[PDB]
């Protein structure tokens, strides 16, 4: 009837005011959240927005990693005072539709994160063991025996695998800046909010510097970490009587996840300055994973005459695959954890990891393999470029379940029926909170009508664009009823 009941309240070590070592203790949770916000989903596009501005966008990440933090900061809290995690608070303030319509939603947003990161791993396969296109899919299928594995270890080893991955892939683009020898006055310089990454004037690629660091802002947080924080949270145990024992596990958890997420945001620094210094002013043409890994083995496209010998030996491209496999292995466990946490939050189903990771996978390769097949019947061309534009277009369900899960935690959290006159939100995250979930909401309800219309590609069909039209005003419309409804019943338990 708990969250997590495997390993919730498992190892709480806090002895007197030694501080740091309980840091070592619990620090696992965050990393497990962080790592998710490197997965390759968004690769190409700080690449791409590095190339466009060098250097420019540098602030939105840090912005947008700030705003994770603080959001993700309240879901730990949620987890950690309430010692149940926000699918259980929304589904125990509001009805069962309603929950079983977040259920359906969220389950939609991890399956995209899931299509990313099967396709970035399968594609990690082809480039690294040049196994065939269609043969690394069905074994990306394969990784709930790589859960089976995983369920034996115990999470302080879990949790110390997400971070070895997290600096396997933060070393290997990090050693292809090593190499770069970057101008880092420029990068420091491009990490101050100037204004000159809200305007819309340069447009270089097709795209102004407003519309990138809008974009950026708009993809802030991945709604299922959100209920992976505040489950993950309650792992460690807390006595929930003693103010100052939970306030000093607030900080805990706090400062965890700041040192992993900053570790997120430093990857997504080097993936932008990656595209700066590395690669030559728009040399990547293809934002695909083998396009950036031919781009990567291309001594022309780089902008050194290291980087040139080093490409031509191939070890910038291989470095890239290998970092799309360990990003490709994150889905395995956030997704199963997560997933459990939905379910047997939002509709009550108590399900093993086994049949978890296998319907989740299984609905996740179902488009791929779709694809492969129809671009493969085409001859294998454009057969990536494809994959990617799924990958794309699969991150819709993220801006569909993002609202219904930064409004009720910010309601929850603010709430003192909730976290009580002591321990709810300071006025100073109050304001904070609610411009960046008004942000948030206002700039998804956006993406929503463009990605709606992306789905019928670069080919403007006249008589499909009226109906992307009415379909995006539907969709949006439905998220306001849902989202007023929410409200309304949050308010009422408030
Ligand atoms: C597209 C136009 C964009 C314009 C952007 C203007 C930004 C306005 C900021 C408003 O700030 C919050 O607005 C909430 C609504 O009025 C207030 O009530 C809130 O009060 C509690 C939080 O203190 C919550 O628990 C409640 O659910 C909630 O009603 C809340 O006090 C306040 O901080």
């Amino acid at each position: 009837d708990l969250s997590l009941s495997d390993i919730n309240s498992t190892v709480e070590v806090p002895e007197g005011h030694s501080f740091w070592k309980t840091l070592l203790a619990y620090s696992g949770p965050g990393a497990l959240v962080a790592v998710g916000y490197m997965d390759p989903g968004n690769w190409s596009t700080s690449i791409t927005g590095g190339q466009n501005f060098q250097y420019l966008l540098l602030s939105i990440i840090v912005i947008s990693s700030l705003l994770a933090m603080l959001l993700q900061n309240m879901a730990a809290k949620l987890g950690i005072v309430c010692q149940l995690d926000l699918a259980q608070a929304i589904r125990a303030r509001t009805s069962r539709r309603l929950g079983f319509i977040f259920w359906i939603l969220t389950e939609l947003a991890i399956m995209a994160t899931d299509i990313a990161e099967v396709i970035g791993a399968a594609i990690a396969l082809y480039l690294l063991f040049k196994i065939p296109i269609f043969l690394a899919v069905v074994i990306t299928v394969l990784d709930v025996f790589l859960l089976l594995l995983l369920n034996r270890i115990g999470f302080r080893k879990i949790e110390a695998l997400v971070v070895c991955l997290i600096f396997v892939i933060l070393f290997v683009f990090l050693y292809q800046i090593i190499l770069s020898q970057p101008a880092w006055h420029q990068v420091a310089k491009g990490l101050i909010p100037s204004w000159a990454s809200v305007q819309t004037s340069p447009k270089i690629g097709g795209q102004t510097p407003l519309s990138a660091s809008l974009g950026i802002i708009g993809a802030t947080i991945m709604p299922h970490n959100l209920f992976l924080h505040s489950a993950i949270s309650q792992s460690r145990k807390i006595d929930r009587t003693d103010s100052s024992k939970v306030a000093e596990a607030v900080r805990f958890s706090n400062w965890d996840s700041n040192i992993q997420l900053s570790l997120a945001m430093v990857v997504n620094a080097l993936l932008l300055i990656m595209g700066v210094a590395v690669f030559k002013s728009g040399a990547v043409q293809d934002p695909s994973f083998f396009g950036l890994y031919q781009a990567l083995s291309n001594p022309d496209m780089v902008s050194n005459p290291v980087l040139a010998e080093a490409a031509r030996s191939g070890v910038l491209s291989t470095l890239f695959a290998v970092a799309l496999l360990a990003s490709g292995q994150n889905s395995t466990i956030t997704g199963t954890i997560t997933g459990q946490v939905i379910m047997e939050g939002f509709i009550h189903l108590r399900l093993p990891l086994w049949l978890r990771r296998l319907v989740t996978r299984l609905i996740a390769i179902i488009p791929v393999v779709v694809c492969v097949a129809i671009t493969s019947h085409q001859g294998s061309l454009d057969e990536h470029q494809a994959l990617n534009n799924l990958m794309n277009n699969s991150q819709v369900f993220l801006a569909l379940a993002l609202p219904f899960s930064i409004v009720p935690l910010l309601m929850l959290t603010d709430s003192a029926a909730q976290m009580g006159n002591q321990f709810k939100n300071t006025r100073w995250v109050k304001v904070m909170g609610w411009l960046t979930v008004i942000i948030l909401t206002l700039l998804n309800l956006i993406s929503i009508s463009s990605q709606i219309a992306g789905f019928f590609g670069d080919n403007p069909s006249s008589q499909d664009l009226l109906l992307s039209q009415v379909i995006s005003i539907g969709i949006i419309l439905a998220m306001i009823g849902l989202l007023i409804w929410t409200i309304i019943d949050i308010r009422r338990f408030t």
